């Protein structure tokens, strides 16, 4: 699928990114910061978020980018109120994404999982 659909990220959308930590040398007493809502856009191998949905072509603001390329996607854990929750863990760090419904949650995770996966789909011919 290239050479078609326009823009140049697999997948795009607001969602909820919910950090489980970023530093490692800091011991501190419960997360940083709550459920962040935040347009999270996937394009190619990194996940770009941004507070806003005003201009992608740029880069994030504030919030650096995270490698999916080695992630492991698992739907949360069913005890969050939050209801059609993937947890997903990155090889630098973990973190949260909450979706509006089902259909819509079950896209992003094979998307994702499509891209992490190894790439070694059949392009002969």
């Amino acid at each position: 699928g290239s050479s078609g659909s326009s823009g140049d990220a697999a997948k795009e959308g607001w969602l909820h990114f919910r950090p489980l930590v970023t530093d490692k040398g800091k011991r501190v007493g419960g997360s940083i910061r709550p459920w962040k809502q935040m347009y999270v856009v996937l394009r190619g191998h990194s996940l770009y978020l941004y507070k806003d949905k005003r201009e992608q072509t740029t880069p994030s603001e504030e919030e650096q980018p995270i490698s999916v390329n080695a992630c492991l996607i698992d739907i949360s854990y069913s005890e969050t109120k939050r209801k059609n929750v993937f947890r997903l863990t990155t090889s630098d760090c973990e973190c949260l994404f909450q979706a509006e419904d089902r259909d819509d949650m079950l896209a992003w995770i094979k998307t994702i999982q499509e891209s992490s996966n190894l790439n070694s789909g059949p392009s002969s011919g």
